[PDB]
Formats: C-alpha cells, sequence, structure tokens
C-alpha cells in the first residue's frame, strides 16, 4: 500500500506531529455552507487521494456547520493513492458511494477534466512539494476557482531559527541512512529530504502565490517554520 | 489515546518495520490447534493490551489452521491501553464481547489471577523491557506456562552490525531532540532511547530465560540485532 508509506513517512518525519497541523489548517480554514445559506459550496483536494484532508474538511462542514450538501472533487495523480482513500470510505463507512464525492485520476498541474471557475475551496496538503512544476500547479488552481474563492496550502517550510534548522537538517542526513539500512528504502527518505530543501521558503511561495493571480496572500509558519499554511484568494 | 502514542513511537523508532518484526513474530511461532487435533491452544499475551499481537495470533491460528477455538488472555497492568483493544476489537467486528477473549488487568511482573501451569503459549511483544523487574517477569511467565508450554519474546536488543550501530547511535542522539523540538516532547523519546540501551543483549537475555527454568532457549536477531526474537520451553 502506498498510502500506508505516505503515512508512515510523515508520521517518521513529523513525529505525528502533522496530524495536528492538518487539524490546525481545517480548523483555520473555517470552511462550509452557514445555516444562513442555501447555497451549497464547491470543494476541491489535490494530491492527497487517501483523503484525509477531503473528509476533515466534509467532517468539520458537518458538525460546526450543519452542512451536508457540500460537494468534493478528491484528485490525485496516483490511482492506488485514490484507492486507498475509497477503501478508509468504506471502511469507516462515510463518502463511499456518495454522491457527494468523487475521486478523479488527473495531473495536478492540469486538472482539465475541472471547469475553470468552479470550485470555491481548493486544498493541497502535503503535496504541492513533488509537483514538477509548482508555479503551473498554482496558475491551474487560480483557474479552476471561481471568484471569491479560496486557495488554502499546507506543505513542509523553512525553520527561521538556526539552533532547530541546524538539528533538522541532522534529521534530514541521517533519516535517508536509517531508511536504507532498516527498511531499504534510501530512494523514499532521500527524495522526501530533497523535496523539502528546494521547497520555496515563505515569502518566495507567497509570491510564486500572487504570481498565480491570487489576491491578499499571507502564511502562518507552523512550530516554527517546520511548516507553513499559505492561502490565496482569486481576483 | 495511550495505545495510539505507543504506536506512533513504535513507527517512528523503526521506520514502520516493527509492523514487519511483528508478521515474521506470529509466523515464526506458528501457533494454532492443528486440523489433526482437537485441543485448543490456551494463549496469554502480555504488557500488549490493545491487541496488536493478540488479535494476529488469533487471526494466523484461523486463517492458516481454521482454529476458531484457542482461548487468549490479554493482560496488561494499564486499563487504558485494554480499553483501546476492546474498542479496536469492536471496531474490527471480531474479538469483542467474544468468550474466547479475556482482557484482564494485571501486573505483567506477577499475574496473581492467572493459574500455574494453564497457558500453552505465552507472548510478549515490545513490553518486557518496561518491567521493573525482567527476572521476576520471567519467573511468572514459567509458573503460568504449562509442562511444554512456549515462552515467547519480542524486543529491542543489542546491534550487532557496526555499520548499523553506528547509524543508529547518530539515530538515537537526533531522535529525542526532535521529540523535544516537533512534538514538545523529549522525555517520552530519551525514556524509549534509555529503555533500550538498559535491556540486556542476546546472550544474557537468554542466561535469563534459563534462569526462569527454561530449556531449549534461543534467539534470532533481526534487522542486525536492533531486535530479536527469545524462546523457551517449560521443562
Amino acid at each position: 500500500s502506498v498510502a500506508n508509506r505516505y503515512d508512515l513517512m510523515n508520521d517518521v518525519m513529523s513525529l505525528g506531529i502533522h496530524r495536528l497541523w492538518k487539524d490546525h489548517f481545517i480548523n483555520k480554514l473555517d470552511a462550509g455552507k452557514r445555516p444562513n445559506s442555501t447555497t451549497p459550496l464547491n470543494f476541491i483536494d489535490v494530491a492527497g487521494g487517501s483523503g484525509d484532508i477531503a473528509f476533515g474538511l466534509l467532517d468539520h462542514a458537518e458538525s460546526k456547520f450543519g452542512d451536508t450538501e457540500s460537494t468534493m472533487d478528491i484528485v490525485d495523480i496516483n490511482p492506488d493513492m485514490l484507492k486507498e482513500g475509497e477503501k478508509r470510505a468504506m471502511e469507516q463507512g462515510k463518502y463511499f458511494k456518495d454522491p457527494r464525492v468523487r475521486f478523479l485520476v488527473s495531473n495536478g498541474e492540469k486538472l482539465e477534466e475541472i471547469d475553470s471557475d468552479s470550485k470555491d475551496i481548493y486544498t493541497v496538503s502535503f503535496g504541492i512539494r513533488n509537483f514538477t512544476d509548482i508555479q503551473k500547479g498554482l496558475n491551474t488552481a487560480y483557474r479552476v476557482l471561481k471568484p471569491g474563492g479560496i486557495f488554502y496550502c499546507l506543505e513542509f517550510s523553512k525553520i527561521e531559527n538556526p539552533l532547530m534548522d541546524f538539528a533538522y537538517q541532522q534529521w534530514a542526513k541521517v533519516l535517508p541512512v536509517m531508511g536504507s539500512m532498516i527498511a531499504n528504502d534510501y530512494d523514499s527518505y532521500q527524495y522526501l529530504v530533497e523535496s523539502i530543501e528546494r521547497f520555496p521558503d515563505q515569502e518566495t511561495f507567497k509570491s510564486m502565490i500572487e504570481k498565480a493571480g491570487f489576491k491578499s496572500a499571507g502564511y502562518e509558519s507552523l512550530t516554527f517554520g517546520i511548516c507553513a499554511i499559505h492561502w490565496g484568494i482569486k481576483v
């Protein structure tokens, strides 16, 4: 199971703390059809096929706003990931065979199957660092949102403090060595560490988001900047 | 959820490989009433109240031998761990409210509620290193088992590959540091590292097993001795 591996890797990298970042990410977004409204919202979640963010967005909308009508497209380029999503949906007995929830194979940079100006909320969580073309992803995220749409991102970022950054770098050195020796999994851990290293820092990423067309771009650094929430608004 | 924290920490320490050590442990024991036999086995599993190993032992017996009769005493000194085991059993739809499987609170070093010479298989999986008196827990294992009973133990051990040892030493230094920085939890990770360091090596632990009175004792080192399986047979 590929999704089991990503979960494992995320748990190892962040010592389980990514679960709390995600909880925060959802709470902060505070998205959903208000009891004062009759228009249901249209969600899209990209590059998290196994669905922990998508389901949590939906769960949050239900328990806090009574929203049970908002739709959700869960999109990933990896079919295996979406398969694990559906399986988890079946096993938890929620969002499996649900008209509201669609699982779709699609390239995160193109999203051809999705209509321009169709979406209200776009989320990408710990996936965008692996896009071969990050800007094209952000541009594409601009396309599919409606005016007044919100782009929300959770991704690894840059640690500001030198002492913490130094510790993290030693952690990033040892991680692929341990993986190799213990799990014959050098390549996976090396790619993970490199994709974090290569990812733009808070300010650079915010600019790339404004360059895509989004306005009132901001970010909140979490756990000293080991990761960050970025946002944007379409026109 | 105390059981999920142990799971998380085991995943992090072993990079998920403890799951494979656990499968190998169950498969190597190969316990269960054979089809040309009519005698159910009486299993006792100590200090794994969540029931990871106990459920797996029962599953293995059923899928491989058709054994649906053997009994299992899941024993843990922590009622919260057993509580999680019962919750998992209910959510699985297996081993919950099931006369075959008892969840019992008891100090694993004493097992006072457990009768002498009543068990066929004793298993302890990543628990015995945290016994305040290990020899006492071994003697108790000897007591509860029948003549011919098997003591089977999965535990961290002494690494026997110098290169793996060198990598591990770096790992054990930086891990609790990440615990401090990311998890605000130095203590748990350092306690884990120290608990492993204080455990007897393969040969010393074998001796202790023999000291308890077990015969034909042995061990198999896993992943260069990062952990090991130890066994003993009652008289």
